[PDB]
């Protein structure tokens, strides 16, 4: 998990900031080849929070979910990641508005796919959204981002915290309890901006109005030229209460089902 600096070569080429920090291009001389990576990195509390987000993606195994290669101590704490060349997934829908349903429905599969893994394996998420969804190829994306991600309590089917509110169930908000139905609330919200060509979920709104447009019992409407189906499954993500919300199993199997209509024109 430890990888030598003088093996890593940092690129003029931001992919992303905060916080925390910078992410920036490089390229990680390996065993025999060069590996294209992603890097993590921080610019006392923001150390242990990139260890514990290693620990976190050292245990996981899956194609969907972005792969860390290790942690670099160095100039700054680093956390060296595969690099996903296409990007962020509200980005690419932005840039490239001719994607056929077809494909925006392959692309959220596979994150439902790598969403099931995780639930199976009690992790929760926690910022699943677009812009966390990276593309590998424009047939080929993965889950990335677990700086919020929790291991889940041996007791407990939910994290409680002692935040991306546009993304989170009523649970999180009110009771701040996560849960893997929490990140299926937020799944349907990254859906919404997939079909919606990456535009922002909740657009013109305050937090606060999010929360009472949704206790009300309103949700975004449908965006143009969305299939009725997918549309149905936001909705469905979008269940109030956590009991008749569906799990990431059954998300996984209607998408799935709904692809292959597709596919058969
Ligand atoms: C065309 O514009 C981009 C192309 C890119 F290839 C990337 C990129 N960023 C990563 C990345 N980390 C940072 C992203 C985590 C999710 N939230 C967004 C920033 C990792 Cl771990 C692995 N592959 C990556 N590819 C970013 C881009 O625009 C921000």
């Amino acid at each position: 998990v430890y990888l030598d600096r003088k093996l890593l070569t940092l690129e003029d080429k931001e992919l992303g900031s905060g916080n925390f920090g910078t992410v920036k291009k490089g390229y990680y001389q390996m065993k025999k080849v060069v590996k294209t990576v992603a890097v993590k990195i921080l610019k006392p509390a923001l150390k242990d929070e990139l260890l514990a987000e290693a620990n976190v993606m050292q245990q996981l195994d899956n194609p969907y979910i972005v792969r860390m290669i290790g942690i670099c101590e160095a100039e700054s704490w680093m956390l060296v990641m595969e690099m996903a060349e296409l990007g962020p997934l509200n980005k690419y829908l932005q840039q490239n508005r001719h994607v056929k349903d077809k494909n925006i429905i392959e692309l959220v599969h596979q994150v439902s796919m790598g969403m099931k893994y995780l639930e199976e394996s009690n992790f929760v998420h926690r910022d699943l959204a677009a812009r966390n969804v990276l593309l590998v190829t424009q047939h080929y994306a993965k889950i990335s981002d677990f700086g919020l991600s929790k291991a889940l309590r041996a007791d407990e089917n939910y994290y409680k915290a002692q935040w991306p509110v546009k993304w989170y169930a009523p649970e999180c908000i009110n009771y701040y309890k996560f849960s893997s139905k929490s990140d299926v609330w937020s799944f349907g919200v990254l859906m919404w901006e997939a079909f919606s060509y990456g535009q922002k979920p909740y657009r013109g709104m305050k937090g606060s109005e999010v929360t009472a447009m949704l206790e009300k019992g309103e949700r975004m409407g449908c965006p143009a030229g969305c299939p009725r189906e997918m549309y149905d499954l936001m909705n469905l993500c979008w269940t109030y209460d956590v009991e008749n919300r569906p799990g990431f199993a059954a998300v996984e199997l209607r998408l799935r089902n709904y692809y292959y209509d597709v596919v058969n024109h």
